[PDB]
């Protein structure tokens, strides 16, 4: 695989951009986000062409405001998802991993 990022990079919207930092997420395994596509691994931008490249609609396998922030019923897990299992564990981070506003994703 390539070496994962060290410093945090961006995830950019049509509007808003968000830093995504790898090391909080050392534990996590690189296929549950970085996932197959057509059977083979991957690591290209999600907004990509022909794959997450919808940046404007908020509802779709094609939007990637739905692939990060969608709370259920999806093929693989989205940031949201996985954030809402952590802050039942450890709700003091609830602010921090889930908030719309003044959150650790949009301060
Ligand atoms: C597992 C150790 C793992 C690896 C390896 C890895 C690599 C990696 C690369 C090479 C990039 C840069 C992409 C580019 O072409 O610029 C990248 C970027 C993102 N990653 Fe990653 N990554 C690993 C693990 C994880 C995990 C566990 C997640 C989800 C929690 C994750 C997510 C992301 C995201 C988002 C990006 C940015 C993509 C974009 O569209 O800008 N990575 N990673
Ligand atoms: C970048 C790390 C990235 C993320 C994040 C991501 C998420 C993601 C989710 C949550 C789904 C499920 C959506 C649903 O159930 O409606 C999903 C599905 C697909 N993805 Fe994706 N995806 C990322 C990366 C990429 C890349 C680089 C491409 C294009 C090669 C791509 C494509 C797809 C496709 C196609 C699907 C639908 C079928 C499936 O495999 O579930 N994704 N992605
Ligand atoms: C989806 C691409 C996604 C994003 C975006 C994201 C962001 C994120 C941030 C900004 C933090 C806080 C770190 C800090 O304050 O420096 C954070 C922390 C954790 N995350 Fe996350 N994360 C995304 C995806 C995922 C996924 C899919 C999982 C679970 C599979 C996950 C988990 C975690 C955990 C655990 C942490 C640390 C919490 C703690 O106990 O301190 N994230 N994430
Ligand atoms: C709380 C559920 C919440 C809302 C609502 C929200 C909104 C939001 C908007 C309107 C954008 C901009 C869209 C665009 O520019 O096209 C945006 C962008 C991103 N968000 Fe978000 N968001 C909420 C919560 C969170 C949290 C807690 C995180 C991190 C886990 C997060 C992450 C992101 C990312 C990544 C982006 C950029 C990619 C994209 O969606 O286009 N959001 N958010």
């Amino acid at each position: 695989a390539p070496a994962v990022p060290n410093k945090p990079v961006e995830v950019k919207g049509s509007q808003k951009t968000v830093m995504f930092p790898h090391a909080p997420h050392e534990k996590v395994e690189c296929v549950t986000c970085h996932h197959l596509v057509d059977g083979k691994e991957s690591y290209a931008k999600c907004g990509s062409s022909g794959c997450h490249d919808d940046l404007t609609a908020k509802k779709g396998e094609k939007s990637l405001y739905y692939v990060v922030h969608a709370k259920g019923e999806l093929k693989h897990t989205s940031c949201l998802a996985c954030h809402s299992k952590v802050v039942a564990e450890k709700p003091e981070l609830k602010k921090d991993l889930t908030g719309c506003a003044k959150s650790k994703c949009h301060p």
